[PDB]
């Protein structure tokens, strides 16, 4: 049957080894940890707070293998010296990211604000801040050095600026930082638009609310919509062809047949799993995935459709190769 | 035998119950993280970094019981607003504590700096920014607790109770920090009434090389000191003395003498009783890192010649001092 055959799947392939997981997981802590107390002494008049883990490695969601996670760098707009602007509402024409601009300029000028040195055309770029970030903040430190106090290999990237642990003898967490801003209840992390035209556009972030939603939804039912998901990761993260669709993409999908139905049991495995690759299949098919949360938002919008047309005929490929699409 | 006595008050008074110091320990820690998740939620537009926990309790120097420690509140401040005007430059004349002046005030009207609403007669005054964060960061008390399972009941200045045992309660409490250039300031008033003055932050350097000298020794500067704090938790008549202040008569102490072996614990304790009362007949005990501080400027004229009478008689018998 289907059902054996998923939780054989997951089993055997989705599920992170305990050890593994719990070594990568320590050591994520553990550089969050150092960082804390090595930063909070050094850029006095930076508005910056504490580093924070984020991802699906945090989150229990990773599959396959523990190799990735965020470090989120929160950093602090002053009251009413900002704004954002929705990416819809600008020329740029993109939901989903937004402008952030320098406000009231001409009361508290320029300089009034640490950011004002990021700040490009009125408005605050996410490319100068993530720029400002790794030249001022990850610069004053030494990757190796804090590897060598903690007892790990640190190896920085020279090529995005990434850290490559390495936690176990043959396996490496890479970790990226993710400068972030809240304005009210707008978070935004600098995650670069695909394209360079876009770069001025800082992206919403929509993870913690995917995921807390995703989680609510399987506490009250109690439902397989996780297990679900983290099979479907572990297909796409397993399958080359498949390499453009994203988690939060497959959780938008659970997401919307969450609302179609309500059973979710341990028995509906099967039959959810395979109405999620059908849902798949018909918004590539559609060319437009609305963010469950905000279905202003396309979530295929950064895909060309040549990429979307390629995604959908790798799936329905995939119908007639059951042993491909569950290897190993 | 008075090494003896030491030895065995050390282990019966001052040191703190394995269990107690780390539920205690680790209550502030989870408090500290709660603490961030609130400021990141509610408050992402106010210049402060992240709290972060400081006190003897954090540094395994707390005595007795575990009852306190502080929340630093670190305020982040624009360098090209803001200056910090030594306190021997000012006619109050009281170095070791600080004023911050908000500069270039017609460039930079009211409101160029978050701060600015804490600002009075061109000043960063530690009560407005004390009652601002009171205020304002006054949103979030027993959700942190029931999530816990603390009980936690705030003040009605804003201190927390936190019940992490059935007989034992922690005091937490918030001290705004600022940290202009090369200086950290903490809104901790002079004790003796300058109340627009901020102190300079003595405890890190201080602790840390207290920490520095017993490390490359395995040296008993730090047992001399918790047993001094222990006397001082216990006795009225020496309850006036500080950490900090015993904290340095022991760092001078350290710089006079080089052997701080486990069998030269007694001579030290005494050597720190006598210097005790050196210095407080000559009414100075200047930091160690910054002498032109006097930390018994603020000391009263009564507490210092209780403490010297209280001293003098236990030099000829110390173990007195080391009841039960
Ligand atoms: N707080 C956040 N806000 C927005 N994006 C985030 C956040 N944390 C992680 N991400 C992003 O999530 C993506 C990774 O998705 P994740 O849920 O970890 O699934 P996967 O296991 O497939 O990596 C990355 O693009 C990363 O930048
Ligand atoms: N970072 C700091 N800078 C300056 N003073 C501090 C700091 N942290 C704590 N203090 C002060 O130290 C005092 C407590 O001293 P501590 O070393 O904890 O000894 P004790 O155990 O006797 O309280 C309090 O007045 C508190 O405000």
């Amino acid at each position: 049957s289907l059902q054996e055959k998923l939780l054989s799947y997951y089993r055997n392939r989705a599920a992170i080894p305990a050890g593994e997981q719990a070594r990568a997981k320590q050591a994520a802590v553990d550089i969050c940890a150092e960082l804390r107390s090595f930063l909070r002494a050094k850029l006095p008049d930076m508005p910056l707070r504490d580093m924070y883990l984020s991802g699906s490695l945090y989150d229990d969601l990773q599959v396959v293998t523990a190799d990735h996670i965020q470090l989120i760098v929160p950093l602090v707009l002053e009251q009413n010296l900002w704004s954002c602007i929705p990416g819809e509402d600008t020329i740029m024409n993109v939901p989903g990211f937004f402008l952030v601009r320098r406000e009231n300029p001409e009361y508290f000028p320029r300089g009034s604000s640490y950011w004002d040195r990021c700040v490009v055309g009125g408005y605050l770029s996410p490319k100068t801040v993530a720029d400002t970030f790794e030249k001022v903040v990850a610069g004053s430190i030494n990757w190796p050095a804090i590897g060598s106090l903690l007892d790990y290999v640190i190896r920085p990237a020279p090529e995005a600026l990434t850290l490559e642990v390495q936690y176990e003898k043959d396996k490496h967490l890479v970790i990226d930082f993710l400068p972030s801003v809240t304005l009210g209840d707008t978070v935004l992390v600098a995650r670069p638009h695909r394209l360079a035209q876009y770069d001025n556009l800082w992206r919403l972030s929509l993870r913690p609310a995917e995921t807390a939603r995703l989680r609510a939804l399987d506490q009250a039912d109690s439902g397989c919509r996780s297990l679900c998901l983290k099979i479907l990761k572990a297909i796409c993260k397993s399958t080359p062809a498949l390499g453009h669709l994203t988690a939060s993409q497959l959780t938008n999908v659970i997401l919307h047949l969450a609302q179609e139905e309500a059973d979710w049991s341990p028995d509906m495995l099967a039959d959810r799993f395979l109405q999620a690759l059908r849902g798949l299949i018909s918004y590539l098919e559609a060319g437009v995935l609305p963010s469950a949360l905000n279905p202003k938002v396309n979530l295929f919008a950064e895909l060309t459709p040549q990429e979307i047309d390629e995604l959908g005929y790798t799936l329905y490929c995939s119908l007639s190769e059951p042993e491909v699409l569950l290897q190993t």
